């Protein structure tokens, strides 16, 4: 399935991935495309943080909807 990965800079991104596959595996498409590590970002989609080991499935998502894509919180 094709989706969208919004970025806060306002860059569109396209990857290709399967329902069955888990946060774990879609994070590693997305450090191999982008080359950024994963513990530098955070993924946010229906409000709900993707946790390591769990399939997109579980989240009822759809083909060609838009994921939101965040660095890291502001702090010191």
């Amino acid at each position: 399935m094709q989706i969208f990965v919004k970025t806060l800079t306002g860059k569109t991104i396209t990857l290709e991935v399967e329902p069955s596959d888990t946060i774990e595996n879609v994070k590693a498409k997305i450090q191999d495309k982008e080359g950024i590590p994963p513990d530098q970002q955070r993924l946010i989609f229906a409000g709900k943080q993707l946790e390591d080991g769990r399939t997109l499935s579980d989240y009822n998502i759809q083909k060609e909807s838009t994921l939101h894509l965040v660095l890291r919180l502001r702090g010191g």
